[PDB]
């Protein structure tokens, strides 16, 4: 009458891992260009 | 301790230039046909 009571479990199966991260949306919000100087200046 | 307080900028990066202008929609509003005389006279 051996049951699972006699079966020690060394390690669990992780199965899955998840990171709690924000969906980042700014690419669709801000006009984008790169700056190549410490100061930028736009023309109106 | 050289920091941004010692450095200077010759000219800024323009990055972008704009012009706010009216979207001109008349082409889709008025039937258009060129005249080759100082006076036009349409037929009803």
């Amino acid at each position: 009458s051996t049951t699972t009571n006699s079966n020690s479990i060394g390690r669990p199966n992780l199965v899955a891992l998840t990171r709690a991260t924000t969906k980042l949306i700014y690419s669709d919000i801000v006009a984008t260009q790169r700056t190549n100087q410490p100061v930028a200046a736009f023309y109106g």
